[PDB]
């Protein structure tokens, strides 16, 4: 189950930038973003995963202030996790 504050789909933000709690219902490929190929990206390898916010599977996103996503999630500003 979700947190209370997790992203929903119908967060104005989530459905630009095409979130998922889960990447396996996700459009990565189409995306095709740079850093990794698609099938390998997921929330748990990007650089705006915040590790330090949230719990276990529920974790920050500096794109999503106040919020939890999933490290198992996507959206279309994935970045590789570099620092
Ligand atoms: S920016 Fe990165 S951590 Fe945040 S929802 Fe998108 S893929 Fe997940």
């Amino acid at each position: 189950a979700a947190p209370a504050n997790a992203v929903t789909a119908d967060d104005p933000t989530a459905i630009a930038l095409k979130y998922n709690q889960d990447a396996t219902k996700s459009e990565r490929v189409a995306a095709a973003r740079p850093g990794l190929p698609p099938e390998e990206q997921h929330c748990a390898n990007c650089q705006f995963m915040q590790a330090n916010v949230g719990e276990g599977d529920w974790k920050g996103c500096q794109l999503f202030p106040g919020k939890l996503i999933n490290v198992n999630g996507w959206c279309a500003s994935w970045t590789l996790k570099a620092g």
